[PDB]
């Protein structure tokens, strides 16, 4: 009752964000180590 509402912009955005996110979480994944 809120999730299914999300996606869309996300499922889509991720498409345009399928480059930043990585480098993003990477900035942490590299520190998480």
């Amino acid at each position: 009752d809120l999730t299914x509402h999300l996606l869309r912009e996300v499922l889509e955005l991720a498409r345009a964000e399928q480059l930043a996110q990585e480098a993003h979480k990477n900035r942490k994944l590299l520190e998480l180590i």
